[PDB]
């Protein structure tokens, strides 16, 4: 599948990628998986994970 | 949902959220929907976006 940017998007990490409205972009399969924000109720602490290291409780 | 870490996971930047196995995590949603990572057609740049920015082609 291709994508369509709906949206300008500037990077704020290293790690993501700027694009402008109108770019088509391919997905990268991989063993991360989706990325989520999330909270942990263990530490208080809150950012973005690797969906693929966690299960529903 | 609650979610729980199969596997420890260590932080790269200053955005992900680091953990162990076996700590509780909540889902924090927002605008941005998932982040998925993706490569560019448009300028060959490859990294993550926000998934809600995007659409099918």
């Amino acid at each position: 599948t291709t994508f369509v940017a709906l949206y300008d998007y500037e990077s704020r990490t290293e790690t993501d990628l700027s694009f402008k409205k109108g770019e088509r972009l391919q997905i990268v399969n991989n063993t991360e998986g989706d990325w989520w924000l999330a909270h942990s109720l263990t530490t208080g602490e809150t950012g973005y994970i690797p969906s693929n290291y966690v299960a529903p409780s």
